[PDB]
C-alpha cells in the first residue's frame, strides 16, 4: 500500500540499532556495525539535530519498514557540502529495514513520498543524494523516483555519484498536462 514518514523518536533507536546490523544493510550503510550504544549516542533526534539532520522512520500498513534522513546541506559536518551556497538544498539518505522487501519497487515509493514531504517546505529548493558509485540499486531507485545523476564527487565518505532533483522538476512531473 501507501509508503509514509513520521518522525523517528528516542524509542525507535533499540529497533534502528537492530536494523543496522542487519546484513543488508551493514553492506551500504555504515562503512559501521554500529553497538548499540552508539547508535544511541549518534542517532538521538536531538543529537542528529547539531548536523541538521532529520530522522524519519517509513511506515507501510502501520509496520515500521525502514529509515530515512534528511538534511540540510549548508549545516553538514566539517567536509560535508564545502562548495554548496543554497540554504535550500535537501538530501536524503534512506534503508529499508527487511531483507525480503528489497527489490521490489518499495524503496522507490519511500523516495517519492520523502521528496513530496521536502517540497512541502516551501523553503527547499532542490533535493540532492549521493549514493556509493558501487551501490547501483540505490542509484537506479533514485532515478525511478525522478533524481538525475550529475556526476562523480568527493565526500568524506569517498566518492559519491552527485543526484539532484530539482523543485521545478517535480512541479512538472506531478501530471501530464
Ligand atoms: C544516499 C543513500 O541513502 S545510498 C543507499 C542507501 N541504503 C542502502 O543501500 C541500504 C540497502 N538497500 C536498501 O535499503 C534499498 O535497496 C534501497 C532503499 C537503496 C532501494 O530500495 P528498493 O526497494 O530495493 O529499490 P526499488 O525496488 O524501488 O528499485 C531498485 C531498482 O534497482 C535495480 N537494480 C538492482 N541492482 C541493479 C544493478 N546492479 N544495476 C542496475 N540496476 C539494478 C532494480 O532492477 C530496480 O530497477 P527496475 O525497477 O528498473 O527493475
Ligand atoms: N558515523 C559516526 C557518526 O556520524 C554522525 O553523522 C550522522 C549524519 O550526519 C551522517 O549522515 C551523512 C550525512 O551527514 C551526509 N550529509 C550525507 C551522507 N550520505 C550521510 O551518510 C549516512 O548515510 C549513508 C547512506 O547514504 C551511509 O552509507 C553512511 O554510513 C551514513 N553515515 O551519518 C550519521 C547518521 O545520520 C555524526 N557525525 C557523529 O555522531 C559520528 O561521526
Ligand atoms: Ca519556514
Ligand atoms: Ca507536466
Amino acid at each position: 500500500d501507501s509508503v509514509t514518514l513520521r518522525l523517528m523518536t528516542e524509542h525507535d533507536l533499540a529497533m534502528l540499532y537492530e536494523w543496522l546490523n542487519r546484513s543488508h544493510i551493514v553492506e551500504w550503510w555504515g562503512g559501521a556495525r554500529p553497538t548499540l550504544a552508539d547508535v544511541q549516542e549518534q542517532y538521538l533526534p536531538s543529537v542528529l539535530a547539531q548536523e541538521s539532520v532529520t530522522p524519519y522512520i517509513a511506515m507501510l500498513n502501520g509496520e515500521p519498514i525502514g529509515y530515512a534522513q534528511s538534511y540540510v546541506a549548508l549545516g553538514s559536518g566539517d567536509g560535508w557540502w564545502e562548495e554548496e551556497t543554497d540554504p535550500g538544498v535537501r538530501g536524503i539518505d534512506q534503508l529499508l529495514a527487511n531483507a525480503s522487501q528489497l527489490g521490489k519497487g518499495l524503496g522507490t515509493k519511500l523516495v517519492r513520498a520523502l521528496v513530496e514531504l521536502l517540497f512541502n517546505d516551501p523553503e527547499v529548493t532542490k533535493i540532492q543524494t549521493d549514493p556509493s558509485p558501487s551501490n547501483l540499486r540505490a542509484i537506479r531507485c533514485y532515478e525511478k523516483a525522478g533524481f538525475e545523476r550529475q556526476g562523480t564527487v568527493t565526500t568524506p565518505d569517498g566518492p559519491a555519484v552527485y543526484m539532484v532533483q530539482t523543485r521545478q522538476a517535480f512541479e512538472r512531473t506531478r501530471s501530464d498536462a
